[PDB]
């Protein structure tokens, strides 16, 4: 598809730190530290976090919006799957899903006007 890549990517950049300002606890800023949680990789197939998303974006791994949205969702779904319901992590994830949802809804509308 033909849409101009460069405007799409700055859209993704802007969107990404809009997602990140919703994560006020900085819980999802960086990969889940295998240092503090050795078992994290046991049941979680594909880890994800905002810095890895930043890396993927700049490495041109996001060529459409749906893959960007899929990687955001992984962050939420990974966290709900690993942590028990009565954790700081789980509850902050519940709240990220709702608030991130709103951010993405608006960014998707803007991406759809491009191609
Ligand atoms: C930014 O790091 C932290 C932030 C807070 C707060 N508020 C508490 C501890 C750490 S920690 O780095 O000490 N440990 C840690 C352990 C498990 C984790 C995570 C972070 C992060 C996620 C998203 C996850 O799902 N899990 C299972």
């Amino acid at each position: 598809m033909e849409m101009q890549l460069t405007p799409f990517l700055i859209l993704l950049r802007k969107t990404l730190e809009q997602l990140q300002e919703k994560d006020t606890g900085n819980i999802f800023s960086e990969p889940v530290p295998l240092s503090e949680v050795p078992d994290y990789l046991d049941h979680i197939k594909k880890p994800m976090d905002f810095f890895t998303m930043k890396q993927n974006l700049e490495a041109y791994r996001y060529l459409n919006f749906d893959d960007f949205e899929e990687d955001f969702n992984l962050i939420v779904s990974n966290c709900l799957k690993y942590n028990a319901k009565d954790t700081i992590f789980y509850r902050a994830a519940v709240r990220l899903r709702e608030q991130g949802g709103a951010v993405l809804r608006q960014a998707r509308r803007q991406a759809e006007k491009m191609g």
